[PDB]
């Protein structure tokens, strides 16, 4: 591969493949420049223990695995020169490279709606996000959050534990709509009910005024704070200023190749093939960060190498909730093992294709989530009705 | 650019490609690929002229703008090692390449459901299909098109004024659902029904059993021949095969690149950015195809030569309607030029969004429509009182 090597974005993904390309045995110059004057962090932690007890320092990123790398901290990348093979920082420094990483992520996306609103409106992707949206969490205040994805629950659970009131606006039917099964969707929805939330469904935010904010059946909704979380849009602006092949992210395909010579994207920021669905998807999970970033990194040492392969997953910890959901979230039929109650929750779901496991949940069931993972990536066709018998070891069949 | 050059199928979009190469300077090594045995041959007349007259001297595409081309007809590339640079083909043989350019188009969908069909069931592509469907194409025979496309209702038409028997099942509740606007499908319809055409709609073919074709909802169409034409999926084959980013289509940016170093791809094979969406489509029009592959060919000679810009645009004859439709199929408005009546058809359709023109239709009304699709191109933002008011002048106008 070709020194020297620069990196955009100094996220999960860019940490991950920087620490590859050194483990792999890559000595040449790496520089990274990320426009956060942090030092690398995790961002999960922000909806969860940072939020609720707000220590940093229990969330950087170990970056001692990459080891001679140069971290540009509070630098923007304002755009790249694909031909002269430079980069243009905001400090108005240039720094040329034999190889440039995307690893730019993703940013919120706003609610157009309330962008002229006079209350307190945050979206949660940044230590100062946290931070800002954590210094208003006080016991009894009100807190609005708008979407029913994986980040406005995780901070639902943080509020009512901290004995905010937390009512959610959810413009669809149900919580979760990507990449989860109804099954898991419809019994989350129940849980936080059952934990003071106060859940509106198939309601859009029409507008705010002085404090109250407005929706789509010409209600009202009271709020101290609203938090937005309806997901987020690829930070690809210097790809596609520099002619890249993008939409809401940059193309790669497994080598994480874009479509211009010795540029390379991985993360968030990226539109990636799903290996069971088939087709491209902005897969936005942190092992997908984490493992493409390592793929990447590993082939281009090492060219024999194969491409990026592994099988989409992730976790979302919930309040008394810790969900885990691999594959594809609905198949021709689901095999559920356990009960699904609000008494102690635990159970797991199965999705099937043709008689193939191409997805599954655990809630409160680490245990059997690993050998599930083995049993979806090598597309493992079990007896249906072995999957279903709770006498059945998950691990045992796995083998 | 590097030679030798080696394109990968050789219909419209390889051609216009290859011509451009020779008129720009390239003098290097020119060696097309091309699966049909067949002098290569343009596609629209085999809906309409060709299936009534049945002459394909009069459809061959002009390749004497492309001096020093060794055209490999009856021959199929069956792998490309883009390390290696070289193609492999059926007939033993092994190409190298400098460049290599994708141009293998899309095929036909095949319906699942007819799959085991014991009636004839052809699809609409290749000079070899339309042969094969004219043969069957006499007068009071009864033929069933599956699919509300264009293809399937230049057929229609085509057949009708042969005095063949002519059924329509379409899945959706109006024909033409891609890239047409609402008030060009109706009327569409409107004229089809009037010709004698038995049009289903919402409805599928689910089977068919000895000369009977079986819908959804639980009833019989007989023909003595189906013509399905469901769509085309992209030849990308030999693209996923070698690890480039692909979905139904090659990604490609605006100078034709791959995610594979020194391969480019153009034409129905591709997914590429449209500048009026904004969003990733595989653009299935001739329009495309040949200006694409000229688009590539010149900043491939000339790297100083913009990328490709073009908007996106198509005409279909169907009978006595010749439609023209430029850009997207909706806006935030539509203004109507004239009457829309079957009585001498002949009528404007203008898609506006936030006082911007992004979309019109000409309707027997070619005059009009080159004017619209320069005040298209550059974002006009004409006076809607004057683009409603018959008296106005467009070519005046896009002035
Ligand atoms: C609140 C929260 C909770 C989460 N919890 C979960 C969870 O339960 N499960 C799960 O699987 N995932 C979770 N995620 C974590 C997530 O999946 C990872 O953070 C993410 O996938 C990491 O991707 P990335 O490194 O590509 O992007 P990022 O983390 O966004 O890193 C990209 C960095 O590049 C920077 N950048 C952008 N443009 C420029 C530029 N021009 N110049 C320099 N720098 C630039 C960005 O500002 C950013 O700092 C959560 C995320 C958040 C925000
Ligand atoms: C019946 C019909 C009517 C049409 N009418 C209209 C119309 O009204 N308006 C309009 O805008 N467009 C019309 N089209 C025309 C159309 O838009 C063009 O034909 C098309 O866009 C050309 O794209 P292409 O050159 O990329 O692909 P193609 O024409 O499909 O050419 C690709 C060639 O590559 C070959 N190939 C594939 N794989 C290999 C391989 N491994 N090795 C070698 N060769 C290979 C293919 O077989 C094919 O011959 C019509 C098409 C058809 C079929
Ligand atoms: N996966 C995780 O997803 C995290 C981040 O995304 P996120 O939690 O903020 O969002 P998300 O997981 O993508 O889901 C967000 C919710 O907002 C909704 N939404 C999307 N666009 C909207 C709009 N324009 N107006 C109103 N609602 C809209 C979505 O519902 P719909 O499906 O109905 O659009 C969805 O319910 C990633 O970090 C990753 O960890
Ligand atoms: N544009 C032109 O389009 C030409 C070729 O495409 P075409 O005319 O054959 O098809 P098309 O223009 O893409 O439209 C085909 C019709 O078939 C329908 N369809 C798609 N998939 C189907 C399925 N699985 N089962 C039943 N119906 C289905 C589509 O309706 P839906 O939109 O409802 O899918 C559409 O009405 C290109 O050559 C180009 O000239």
């Amino acid at each position: 591969l070709k020194a020297p090597v620069v990196v955009l974005g100094a996220g999960l993904a860019s940490v991950s493949f920087v620490a590859e390309l050194r483990q792999a045995g890559y000595q040449g110059l790496i520089t990274v420049v990320g426009d956060e004057a942090e030092r690398p962090y995790d961002r999960p932690p922000l909806s969860k223990d940072f939020m609720a007890h707000g220590d940093a320092e229990k969330i950087r990123l170990d970056c001692k695995r990459a080891p001679e790398v140069e971290w540009l901290l509070g630098v923007t990348a304002q755009s790249f020169d694909p031909q002269a093979h430079t980069v243009a920082l905001s400090d108005g420094r240039t720094l040329p490279y034999g190889t440039l990483v995307l690893a730019t992520g993703a940013a919120p996306r706003a609610l157009p709606t309330l962008q002229g609103a006079t209350m307190p409106v945050h979206t949660l992707r940044t230590l100062e996000d946290a931070r800002r949206i954590q210094a208003g969490l006080r016991p009894q205040s009100r807190l609005l959050i708008v979407g029913g994805g994986v980040i406005g629950l995780e901070l639902a659970a943080t509020a009512r534990t901290a004995g905010v009131h937390v009512s959610l606006v959810c413009r669809g039917p149900r919580l979760m709509s990507r990449a989860a099964p109804a099954t898991l969707a419809d019994f989350v929805a129940r849980y936080h009910a059952a934990q003071g939330v106060d859940l509106r469904f198939e309601r859009s935010v029409t507008g705010s005024v002085d404090g109250v904010v407005l929706l789509d059946d010409g209600t009202r909704i009271a709020a101290d704070m609203v938090v937005v979380g309806i997901g987020v849009l690829a930070n690809d602006a210097l790809a596609r200023a520099a002619g890249l092949a993008c939409d809401d992210g940059i193309f790669v395909d497994a080598y994480g190749r874009t479509t211009c010579p010795d540029v390379y994207a991985l993360g968030d920021v990226t539109r990636q093939r799903n290996p069971l669905s088939g087709r491209f998807e902005r897969i936005e999970t942190w092992s997908n960060a984490q493992n493409q970033g390592i793929a990447v990194a590993r082939h281009l040492v090492d060219p024999t190498a194969p491409g990026y392969a592994e099988l989409p997953w992730y976790w979302s910890d919930q309040g008394a909730l810790r969900i885990q959901v691999a594959g594809l979230a609905s198949g021709d039929e689901e095999i559920v093992r356990g009960e699904v109650s609000l008494d102690a929750p635990k159970f797991t779901l199965i999705e099937l294709q043709k008689g193939r496991i191409v997805g599954a949940t655990c809630v409160n069931n680490a245990r059997d989530f690993a050998p599930l993972r083995r049993l979806l990536a090598v597309g493992a066709k079990p007896d249906r009705a072995a999957l279903a018998d709770p006498a059945t070891d998950l691990r045992k069949l796995a083998a």
